[PDB]
């Protein structure tokens, strides 16, 4: 109702259900467990057993199932609970009565809803040979998995044109205008990703570079993803993004954000360590969290990551992702016309907006790691059975109960 | 002197130079700090900079250079620290006067000594079937590269034969041998791993189930490596270890690490968390210590992952890899025939010993925790200009000054 950045989750035909439970080491626990599954039709394939990261006497139990086996689901977990004896949390793509929303438990489980992806008013419609290379990018893609190089490829020159309007009038607006982390990392995507006027980067080369300073990977994406499964990507450090590039006719609008946007406004920020951990922040916020709170979560990214401000002393730069990769926005955000706020979360959660260029406000933070730790205090508020923590070592999310 | 478990370290014809230092961001300054190096004749591939994980407003170089770079290297030092300005550290494979002695600081970096390795007493010696199987194995781990899966090989029904023969005795042992940690893990790699009586499992599988676990992981190796080498690899939650297997002559015997020792000594306890934990705080102790020191954590970890016991309530129970591997000493460790102290670090540092099986004493630690606090508590102790730590998220050592 003003087209708003909040984009709800859709299911598969199959969808997802996961049932979270440990288990304290017994004789014959283990091989309980496993029968109670294998005797439900269920292939011992969707149930894994690891140790307990945090009770040395315990196993975590990972459970790769889906719609199908909802008919003996009920079962199982009243078994579990009763007759074995374990605390069940019951995840599934479709929120039912009773169940947390879904979301990965392991990195690699980002595979899973990757390809949920959401044309007339926008250029290169009526273009073939553009919307032939759109489904090109759209394919690799759907085709990437976890773990893979991402797929190099070569753009035309029409194209680096593109990038290189952008670019030029961008880099001379940095200086002056991008907060103080974004203008430290920038040289060095200069210096060893190809960042250049001239040149498009490619997104491999990005993700290595990522991953040697925060940690942080891309995933190639086809389009706009849900805000629920774009958000818990960022959990795991993961930044789901495009590789395509606008349309050659307009070189300063975008429908949608494209590589440009991602690289000139997202991956420097990503660079940062304390940018990094605020942002992942969120997506551990985001992890089965509500409806309703994911679209607050939308909301805060959108006046943060997306569109917001911080103070630099007596000063004010951009931050913004949407901001620092477009000239137009960046330099009127800094002007004396957009009216300006305090971060504040429960405000700020609530804040109403459109999609529209040019933001009538914006909201400013004290600093990275302020709006980290108002994440933190706003996710407590959010309603789930448990509390989340990512582990960087094993690339999976630590459920440990509300603290 | 005993022939103990310590292995100096041997530097190849070019060696390896690290130069660790970091630098405050000013106009021009990383410009002039590149700018010094490709003036002196060094190739910028082996220069590289990435943002400060500490402070938002530095930069953190590594440099690949090696031997060659030596007649320069002193002028670029000067340069750096009058001119430049900046706080420089000297890594050298050959550790020379006011040079601090070589370590990786990326995980990458592993590849570099990795086929650093060290025949007539030895069962297979005349057997060329053997000799040519284990030329084999030693190609796989010389040809290995970080990142890569860990080729799979088909093992032979003798082959299989040998490691069921182990497999059958220690299982039989471990119930009431093995630490319960040990005891926790096994059924798990038993269930996921293809560890069986008629299997031996492949390093890729055990690998990806490490790193699920504690974000261990597996790199073959062809040989015993130098202690500094070996044990540095534990600072990355990396494992160097063997593929082959002992002659199917002598089942019970091995002048070396085979694949039975790794797989049943050692994978299970990688497998928890406190263990990884406790290893890893010996492999970050051992990151540019003196031979000296390298040699005293040689002794400890002799006595505590290779043949140490540990107490289990008013119980003691076995959880060395030497010790969980070969029946023999299984049993003898816990008899009423060898020494026993109490894990205390000072003294284990300078304890003597000897690689022939059957040892006389033994030292008993509180808890793996507990014995990972006291090697911290050692490490403090071990000269070197400055502190490390693991960053998993990045998979590169912190390098902070001595606190
Ligand atoms: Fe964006
Ligand atoms: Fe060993």
């Amino acid at each position: 109702g003003q087209e708003t950045s909040y984009i709800e989750d859709n299911s598969n035909q199959n969808g997802a259900i996961s049932l979270i439970f440990s288990l304290k080491e017994e004789v014959g626990a283990l091989a309980k467990v496993l029968r109670l599954f294998e005797e439900n039709d269920i292939n011992l394939t969707h149930i894994e057993s690891r140790p307990s990261r945090l009770n040395k006497d315990e196993y975590e139990f990972f459970t790769y199932l889906d719609k199908r086996t909802k008919p003996v689901l009920g079962s199982i977990i009243k078994s579990l609970r009763n007759d074995i004896g374990a605390t069940v949390h019951e995840l599934s793509r479709d929120k039912e009565k009773n169940t947390v929303p879904w979301f990965p438990r392991t990195i690699q489980e980002l595979d899973r809803f990757a390809n949920q992806i959401l044309d007339a008013d926008h250029p290169g419609f009526k273009d073939p040979v553009y919307r032939a290379r759109r489904k090109q990018f759209a394919d690799i893609a759907y085709n990437y998995r976890h773990g893979q190089p991402i797929p190099r490829v070569e753009y035309t020159e029409e194209e680096k044109q593109t990038w290189g309007t952008v670019f030029r009038t961008l880099k001379a607006l940095y200086k002056t205008h991008a907060c103080y982390e974004h203008n430290h990392i920038f040289p060095l995507l200069e210096k060893y990703c190809g960042f250049r006027e001239d040149n498009i980067p490619q997104l491999e080369d990005v993700s290595q570079f990522l991953q040697t300073c925060t940690g942080f990977r891309l995933r190639p994406v086809a389009g706009l993803l849900s805000s629920r499964d774009f958000l818990g990507g960022l959990a795991f450090r993961v930044f789901h993004c495009t590789q395509y590039i606008r349309h050659g006719s307009k070189p300063m609008y975008t429908p949608e954000p494209d590589i440009c946007h991602e690289l000139l406004g997202h991956v420097p920020l990503f660079s940062d360590r304390s940018f990094a951990q605020f942002s992942q922040e969120i997506g551990l916020a985001s992890l089965g969290a509500p409806d309703e709170y994911i679209e607050k979560l939308a909301t805060i990214y959108w006046f943060t990551v997306e569109f917001g401000l911080c103070k630099e002393g007596d000063s004010i730069k951009a931050y913004g992702a949407g901001l620092l990769s477009s000239f137009g926005e960046l330099q009127y955000c800094l002007s004396d016309k957009p009216k300006l706020l305090p971060l504040e979360l429960e405000k700020t959660a609530c804040q109403e907006y459109s999609v529209t260029e040019f933001q009538p406000l914006y909201y400013v933070a004290e600093s990275f790691s302020d709006a980290k730790e108002k994440v933190r205090t706003f996710a407590a508020t959010i309603p789930r059975p448990f509390s989340v923590r990512y582990d960087p070592y094993t690339q999976r999310v630590e459920v440990l109960d509300n603290t």
